[PDB]
């Protein structure tokens, strides 16, 4: 049974994503039980996420066999790391979010282009860090 | 202009799901490079990690307006919030994770079966959690 190509892989991938998703909503939302004051809430959030972070690590572990899920490029070493990560990111400021960013403006989400405008800077700024500590990386 | 509906709305659902990712990818990386001892690049896949955390959050702010990418489901108030996370876990623990278990099984990967029904278990755990939380909150 070769996990490349299996139905199982693409469940892995989109449990990944559900589990990444969740860890970031529930640290949203313990910000916001913070505010209120809902205090033991917000550790359940928090301690809720955790658990999450486990299940997606653990969906990761079985795609290094496959392929990094953002890029299908192979990870584990952090010289595969650094080069997945580059990829990746250099997707974002030259493509996804430049895009997006004119679909907002045409649509009149004046605010949320200039957010995607913001983002594609920042990303670019990722990938030229990544690009940097690649190019003195000693392994 | 009306957000609900749009194409930039499903463009800050694409996006926050890539962001959500990106944080558990390079967080992941990091303790790659942890055991390594690449301490430098781990503390940079930490860092930019952090960068990711602050967009996936701006892009859910922007998502309060339509409702939680995961359930549709108004979020906001820690009331809604425990809710939007029960309905979630509920759908991932009667249906998601033994639907990919079941398929796992039948395709071979015994393994990673019994991993998602690992989760199955889990996600049940934290929803019934979430409830008897959001039955003694006091708002
Ligand atoms: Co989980
Ligand atoms: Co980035
Ligand atoms: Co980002
Ligand atoms: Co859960």
């Amino acid at each position: 049974a070769q996990l490349k190509g299996s139905k199982t892989e693409e469940n892995l991938k989109y449990a990944f994503a559900g589990e990444s998703q969740a860890n970031r909503r529930y640290l949203y939302f313990a910000s916001k039980a913070d505010v209120e004051g809902q205090n033991d809430i917000a550790a359940l959030f928090r301690s809720t996420a955790e658990g999450e972070t486990g299940h997606a690590h653990g969906h990761l572990e079985y795609l290094e066999a496959v392929g990094d899920p953002a890029t299908g490029l192979p990870f584990g070493t952090s010289r595969q790391n650094l080069q997945s990560a580059i990829a990746g990111e250099t997707h974002e400021y030259t493509d996804m979010y430049p895009g997006m960013a004119k679909t907002a403006r045409d649509e009149g989400f004046e605010e949320i282009a200039n957010w995607f405008e913001t983002l594609a800077k920042a990303e670019r700024s990722h990938a030229n860090r990544y690009t940097k500590a690649l190019d003195g990386l000693v392994d």
